């Protein structure tokens, strides 16, 4: 019930990964996403994150709603990601740009 947001996206530094007990990341091109059901909601990804891209499903931004049903149905197509990767190379001019959805890649 913890959910990835716009910030990750042309981010992905994947630091997230390496301290979710049950694995429940699942990775695209240039974008991570929490399976809903398998996420236990221990928070412990949420300041791992360097985009701050992870907020708890009742605390994600108004105006960020749209990825909480995003992450459920990308969650069900992407592959698991379960170690730590280098993040995408210009992942920090990416870092607080805004409405990177439009740069999201399938
Ligand atoms: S809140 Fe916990 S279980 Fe859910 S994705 Fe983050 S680390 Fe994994
Ligand atoms: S940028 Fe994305 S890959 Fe993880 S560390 Fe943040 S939710």
């Amino acid at each position: 019930a913890f959910v990835v947001t716009d910030n990750c996206i042309k981010c992905k530094y994947t630091d997230c990964v390496e301290v979710c007990p049950v694995d429940c990341f699942y990775e695209g091109p240039n974008f991570l996403v929490i399976h809903p059901d398998e996420c236990i909601d221990d928070a412990l990804c949420e300041p791992e994150c360097p985009a701050q891209a992870i907020f708890s499903e009742d605390e994600v931004p108004e105006d960020m709603q749209e990825f909480i049903q995003l992450n459920a149905e990308l969650a069900e197509v992407w592959p698991n990601i379960t170690e730590k990767k280098d993040p995408l190379p210009d992942a920090e001019d990416w870092d607080g740009v805004k409405g990177k959805l439009q740069h999201l890649e399938r």
